[PDB]
This record gives C-alpha cells, sequence and structure tokens, in this order.
C-alpha cells in the first residue's frame, strides 16, 4: 500500500472529518475513556488535523519505507512490517472500537500518574485513524509563583506538575490494520521493541561470524549492546543486498580495489577476512553491507548515503 | 570544524559543568534575565544535559553537515554557513555575555506573552554553550477542572494558558562563534530565514535559465513559492555537482541512457533542451542536479539518495 495511497486515505479521513474522541491507556493495560472539555476538544482536533496535514497531506517529501529498513530520514513514516505487535499495538486496536455507549471512563483522582499513553481517535469517511502519544515527564513547565499577598520579584516554579500534556505530536498511528511509526525511540523504548531488534541483530551477528568476513567480531559484539548498532544489524539481516548474495572473495576484492573503501576499511594482514573492530570502522562496514557506498554515473563522485531507495520497484 | 571536534567540545562543557543561567529574549530584542527557582533550575540543567548527550555525545550516528547543504537526515545538527545572521543570532551572541551582576531582569507581570524565545546558557570548561527555544504553534496542555465543594461532575481543561513551557527541546544552539541548527522550521519561520532561501532559489532559477538546459521554467517558478522547493533550489545553487558544468548535451545523453530517468525526463524534439513541467518531473530533475541518482559498483542497482555525504573529505 503505497505512500500516495496513504495520502489519499488520510485526506479521505481528514476532508470528511466526522468526530474525535480520546482514549487514555493506563499502566494496567485497560483503555479508560477521557473527559476532555468541548472547547479544548475542538482546539485539539484543529491542531492535530493541521499537524497531520503538515506531516502527511502537504508533505511532498513524505516517504513510507519499512521499519525494518531503518534509515535516517526526517519527515518519514515507517511501515510496521514486523510480526510482533507490542501490547500497546493491541491496545490501540481495541481503542479503535470502544462502543460509544460505554461508561468505562477514566477517574481523574488518579492524578495522571496512571496515564501511560494517550490515544487520539480521529475518524473520517467511516474509518478511524488512531494516534498514540506517551505520558512524558511533564516537560517541567514552570509558572511564576506570586505567593506574596495574592510579586514583581517572584520566581518561576512548576506548581501542579501533574497536568496532562499532549504537545500535538503523534509518536505513531494506525489506519485500518496498518501501523506507522514517526518517533522510533518511543517504539523501541516505551513499547519495548528493542528485544526484537536485538534478536534480529544477533541473527545478523551469527550470519557475519558464519560468513567469515571479519577477523575479530568482539568489536561488533561489543557495539551490538547499543541499539543504534542493533537497528543497523537488523537492517542488514533482513535487507542486505550484499550479505548472502555476493560471494566473500568479491567483497574482499571490492574493498581492496575501491580506493576510498580500502582507506576507510582496513584490509586483513592476510586477505580472506577483514579486520573491523573500532566504532567508526564498524559503522563503515555496516554501511558497506548496506550498499551505501555508491558512485555517480554522471559526475563519477563517490558518496555516503544516509537514506536511499531502490527505483526499479 | 569536524563532528568529532564538536563531540569533544560538548563533552568538555558537559563533564566540566560549571553552571546554568537562563535568559529570556523578548519581542523588543532585549535580553531580560529570568528568575527560575533553584530546584527547577536544577531540573532544567539535568534535562537539558540529558538531551544534549542523547543528541550529540551518545548519538553515534550524529552528522554535522552545512545548512546550505540541506538534506533529510535525523540526528543531524546543521552548521550555519551563511553570511546573514538573523536577529536572534546576535541576541544569543549577546546572551552569552550578560555580566552576572546584571539586574536587567524580566518582570513577570508580562504574563509570558512578551516571551519570544528562551535562551539556556549551559557553561562548562570555561566555555558557554547557548541553547534557543521558541513557542511552537502546535503546543497545548490540559488540567482537570472539577470542584463542586472543594459527585462525578467535572472535565479536563487547560485553564492558565500563560504558563511557560520550555519543552526539553532546543531548536538551535551556539558554541563559541559557531552556530548549529536542529529545528530548521524554527529558523525558516520564526527567524524568517525563508527570504534568504527564496533569494537563493531565484538565483538558482536564473542560473538554470543561463545554462540553457531547460525549455520552460514556468513550472519551476510556480513550485518556487513553496519553501520545500526553495531549499532544494538553494542546495543546487550553492552545491550542485551538475549545474555549473557546461555540458548540456552530455546530461541529455545521460538522461537518454538512464533507464528510469528517460521515462520521466523527456527530451525536446531538437534534443538540446529538457521538458520539465510536471511536479514529478521537476522533483526528479531536482534530484538529478543533486547527483542523487547513484549506481552501485557492486550490486549494479540504481538508487535514490535522500541524504548523502561527499566522501573526499
Amino acid at each position: 500500500m503505497t505512500t500516495q495511497q496513504l495520502k489519499e486515505k488520510i485526506s479521505k479521513i481528514i476532508d470528511n472529518f466526522s468526530g474525535i474522541r480520546v482514549v487514555f491507556t493506563t499502566t494496567a493495560n485497560e483503555l479508560k475513556l477521557s473527559r476532555i472539555e468541548g472547547s479544548a476538544l475542538n482546539s485539539i482536533a484543529e491542531g492535530f488535523i493541521d499537524k497531520i496535514k503538515e506531516d502527511i497531506i502537504n508533505n511532498e517529501d513524505l516517504t513510507s519505507p519499512l521499519l525494518s529498513n531503518f534509515d535516517d530520514r526526517k519527515n518519514a513514516l515507517f511501515k510496521f512490517d514486523y510480526e510482533q505487535y507490542p501490547e500497546e499495538f493491541n491496545k490501540i486496536t481495541q481503542a479503535i472500537a470502544i462502543p460509544p455507549n460505554s461508561q468505562d471512563y477514566y477517574n481523574p483522582l488518579n492524578k495522571f500518574t496512571d496515564v501511560k499513553g494517550i490515544i487520539i481517535l480521529i475518524s473520517g469517511d467511516n474509518k478511524c485513524l488512531a494516534l498514540y502519544k506517551n505520558k512524558t515527564n511533564l516537560a517541567v513547565l514552570r509558572n511564576s509563583r506570586k505567593m506574596f499577598n495574592l510579586d514583581p520579584d517572584g520566581y518561576l516554579k512548576q506548581l501542579p506538575n501533574e497536568i496532562l500534556r499532549l504537545d500535538f505530536n503523534y509518536d505513531l498511528f494506525s489506519i485500518g490494520e496498518d501501523f506507522y511509526i514517526k518517533n522510533h525511540k518511543t517504539l523501541e523504548t516505551q513499547m519495548k521493541f528493542h528485544q526484537v531488534i536485538e534478536a534480529q541483530a544477533v541473527i545478523a551477528l551469527n550470519s557475519l561470524r558464519d560468513s567469515l568476513l571479519i577477523e575479530d567480531i568482539s568489536g561488533l559484539e561489543k557495539s551490538s549492546r547499543e541499539i543504534s548498532f542493533a537497528r543497523k544489524l537488523a537492517k542488514i539481516s533482513k535487507h542486505s543486498p550484499v550479505l548472502g548474495k555476493i560471494d566473500t572473495k568479491t567483497i574482499i576484492d571490492y574493498v581492496s580495489q575501491h580506493k576510498y573503501l580500502s582507506a576507510i576499511l582496513q584490509i586483513n594482514e592476510a586477505g580472506d577476512k577483514l579486520l573491523i573492530k573500532t566504532k567508526t570502522s564498524q559503522k563503515h562496514f555496516i554501511k558497506l553491507m548496506s550498499d551505501d557506498y555508491l558512485q555517480s554515473d554522471l559526475t563519477k563522485i563517490i558518496y555516503m548515503s544516509i537514506a536511499k531507495d531502490r527505483l526499479d520497484e
């Protein structure tokens, strides 16, 4: 389901906006309905609709690649292509379909410390888009305290620091039965997705040691505890057009002949394995199995692709 | 000044943290000093240090490219390489150097509607890093409203709507005499940099007209009122490895041979100029002069680089 089709689904919901209702997900994994005032609700609706337009509708550089094809692209919504739905995904699926007559409402004596996330149900064209935000530390919003009598020298101090936020920023959303991610840190941390990524990264590490391309993998095994390397290891494990496709000797000779790659990735003292241990050399070898080292067919200049897309498909 | 040098400067300030003091910049372009309570000041220091570490120190994939070399890369702090300092740049430069004994303090009767931005002066290793935050449009809170006496009759509703925010999110910062941008929308909008960008885009249009490579520029001028195309026109005007090379016939033949481009970028009946009228053809020609169409010398697959880095340095 292409990016343009995502745009037309979003515009069908937006331009036929039917209603908005907000679901709080608690720490006990029960969807408690909210009690947002009508005027604030209209303001919320307006702001979030504008945010959706700015990020999807009028966003011409909006790209929809796979989450397992993780790269560094701003204004990019990743398609969730994994088999494992963290419990909040199922909670959002059920959040789509609380019947309107339900009295399962959120008691506000909970002081908004039970609030674990916030679900914004924007409905349109008889469909229901669902946004998810989290309950961050309340940015520490300090207001001037003018205790005095009722203070031109007062000082700034957060008073309640229990007030709900929703700074108009979806971390992820779901249309139909298709989930999209904007703030990946939320998925890997709050929803505890790092397990899946680290397991796929271990699969990649095993394929690398079994491929016998490098000499000492303890460098990569050390770097695999960080998630910034685990995502790239998972990307290589699931999408590498180099690992498992081109033979090892061709890769060794490619590094040898490639002037820059040889100077960036040092070659082994023998010549059948590679010596890749330091953080930068690890990152370069990672970008090597990612096929990010590309030469121009016009200007004949080599580049370093942070984000790329196949054109033949 | 490379990215690693930024990393060691930032860790020098962080690991030798000496103090933090906050300056409010008003709408009249005068730096009024703040009155943040000590504990809240401590929370600010803590949170902003964590954000700085997460975005610079512990960010292993942090890139520091030029602002005029704008591409779509997350975890990237753009180096301000223009000659024109928007007024807030000078305001931050002067914010670095308010003497500690200054009593030019912000009177809080202003209800924080005079607050135009917020300057966070994080000092360390006898240097002063300076963060800048603004009041983003898409920002809102909600507190519970309910009372009766002091009965489930009440709703959630924002009431003060004057409270200062300072989400732990810097839009840009300045170390020494080197400015870096994170939230580019803040620069192009609040600081009104879009004039400079549109001027560079008109310069690019003129350079394209002088190149005599295209036939009709009316499409480009229509799309140039949008800023998302103006940034790409500025990138081509200052960095294009294709524009500025007088070889239109070579580019024509390249497009002809290029399997993908030939279907999108049509050649005229005389074969000396290009036919670029539709938005899609415009976007493809833009990514063409950006040298984003790159073929692998290993997998022999053509790709579309959203973000790239020249490797020669």
